[PDB]
């Protein structure tokens, strides 16, 4: 079956329902058993490197896991288990350097066309139901040329493997201010940073003149309703802004950039766009949320689907 080296992965409740194959615990100090057909690791976490090297030396395929795009109520850093995982047998969605399984699913346009009705339905529920990767934050309350600038957690692997770093956050903020000289600039702090368990790229930024720091945990769709445009490096927020109908400028190379839907500023955007080609928003959504992500039922733990997870999350949110 699938070999697992990381105790953290092994402890994910209902892991075998996400992987849809039996899983077995392996030792880094013993040969890979013959019955193991693939090895699973978590993204590019440092713990992945040695299992990946073993897999390659043993001729076994590598599967990289990560959290789903609609994951849970509370944050991962707070211990809440995931209701959704991505399962990538090629790379990982946030690594722009080569195709990922997600990239290939987006490029399979016929497969995505078959899911247009499901995609439209789920997109509508996510936007109008105010859902996101995490789902405990209250709705934002406003009181209007507003430009949203999205911070991330320092050294997020989606930044590093998306060909970005501190420089792109500085360039992004400078561009937002220079390109919108009369707007209010809202810098949104990431919730893991608000929880105190991480630091953000704008940690040293002084709230100043036209720049307001949004240091509150609020649901993205509710906040996006009040902004005119969104600047990101690689945050999932950028895709959520596309769902909300807002223009998105991208300074890194996230999974949703370079398809023709974003104002891409990264110096390699032309090269990534040549590899990816074009895709529509509904194609990207179907590939990412309906084909790439896998779900369990929040009440039974059995294999499930996005619609059931959305239905349950909106239950919990009505309070
Ligand atoms: N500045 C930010 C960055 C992320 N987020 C939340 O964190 C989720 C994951 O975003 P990242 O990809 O930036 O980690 C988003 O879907 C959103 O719910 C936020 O609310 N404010
Ligand atoms: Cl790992």
């Amino acid at each position: 079956g699938i070999g697992i080296y990381s105790p953290g992965i092994w402890r994910i409740p209902h892991l075998e329902k996400f992987l849809a194959q039996p899983c077995q615990k392996l030792s880094l100090l013993r040969p890979v058993p013959q019955e193991v057909n693939a090895i699973a690791v978590w993204g590019h976490r440092p713990s992945a490197a040695k299992p990946v090297a073993i897999a390659k030396a043993a001729g076994k395929p590598v599967i990289r896991l990560e959290d789903g795009f609609v994951r849970s109520l509370d944050l991962g850093v707070n211990g809440e288990p995931p209701l959704s995982l991505v399962v990538d047998d090629c790379g990982i969605y946030y690594d722009a350097s080569k195709p990922s399984a997600l990239e290939k699913l987006v490029q399979d346009k016929a497969g995505n066309t078959a899911l247009i009705s499901q995609a439209r339905e789920a997109m509508h529920t996510i936007v109008t139901g105010d859902m996101s990767k995490y789902n405990l934050a209250p709705a934002f309350v406003a009181d209007t040329n507003i430009v949203l600038v999205v911070d991330q957690t320092f050294n997020d692997m989606s930044v590093t493997y998306g060909n970005a770093g501190p420089h792109e956050f500085a360039a992004m903020l400078e561009a937002a201010m220079a390109e919108n000289p009369q707007a209010e600039i809202w810098v949104k702090v990431h919730p893991d940073v608000l929880e105190g368990k991480k630091t953000g790229y704008f940690a040293d930024l002084r709230a100043t003149q036209r720049v307001r720091l949004i240091a509150e945990n609020v649901s993205p769709q509710s906040l996006l309703r009040h902004v005119s445009r969104v600047y990101v490096v690689t945050s999932q927020y950028g895709f959520e802004a596309l769902l909300a109908g807002k223009p998105v400028t991208c300074f890194g190379q996230p999974w949703y950039a370079s398809w023709g839907l974003t104002d891409d500023r990264h110096p390699q955007s032309a090269l990534l766009s040549a590899r990816r080609g074009s895709a529509t928003l509904e194609e990207l959504f179907a590939a990412a949320y309906l084909r790439y992500c896998r779900y369990i039922d929040p009440q039974t733990g059995e294999v499930s689907d996005l619609f059931t997870v959305l239905q349950w999350l909106q239950l919990q949110r009505r309070h």
